[PDB]
């Protein structure tokens, strides 16, 4: 039930750094942390984490995920972190952090992700740390931080964002909620390029 290159005890299944090129499976149904970074997964398959409903920590971090299924941590209602930096993910399919109104902490730093949907974070109402730090994403549609009530630090900078009209409403947000903390700044238009987004004053963001 514990993979012959992983060592697993008390609940938590550590599978770091030993050559992983899928998700181990069959593992204990009772388990509350699996540690699979620093592998060599490309794929979250269908369902993948849905047996381990007592899950509460997943590490998948530095690996080569290019694929999740939508469905890969469906039922994890209390996964309290969800680390997924370093991997080559473009973009989150429809409801993939659906119903995860545990997590705290999600990760997704360090990836190739090129939009967001503006029900992403639907469910994450009690989401703590978010990072979207180095990834491809040029603008986030006003709304997509509405469900995020617990929201206390983002990481959003090495992104390319245009800040023009549609980026307005967050200058606004990092105004009145200053929880950006990795500098994130405006790689477009050239009036802006490269200044801090919270250094902005709104009425400058303009189509």
């Amino acid at each position: 039930h514990c993979p012959a290159a992983c060592t697993c005890s008390n609940n938590i299944v550590d599978c770091r750094g030993k050559g992983l090129t899928e998700i181990p499976t069959n593992l204990p149904e009772t388990i509350t942390e699996i540690r699979l970074e620093q592998n060599t997964i490309k794929v979250i398959p269908p369902g993948a984490f849905s047996p381990y409903k007592k899950l509460r920590r997943i590490d998948l971090s530095n690996n080569q995920i290019s694929e999740l299924a939508p469905d890969a941590f469906q039922g994890l209602r209390s996964l309290n972190s969800l680390v997924l930096y370093g991997n080559k993910i473009t973009e989150l399919p429809k409801s993939l952090f659906e119903g995860l109104f545990s997590l705290q902490l999600l990760l997704l730093n360090a990836n190739k992700i090129n939009c967001l949907r503006v029900d992403a974070f639907q469910d994450l109402h009690n989401l703590n740390l978010l990072s979207l730090y180095d990834n491809k994403l040029q603008t986030i549609a006003k709304g997509t931080f509405s469900p995020l009530r617990a929201i206390q630090t983002m990481h959003l900078a090495q992104n390319p964002f245009i800040c023009d009209c549609h980026l307005k409403w967050l200058a606004d947000y990092l105004h009145t909620n200053p929880i950006e903390t990795s500098g994130a700044r405006c790689t477009s238009p050239r009036r802006l390029a490269n200044k801090r987004i919270g250094q902005i004053k709104s009425k400058k963001f303009r189509c």
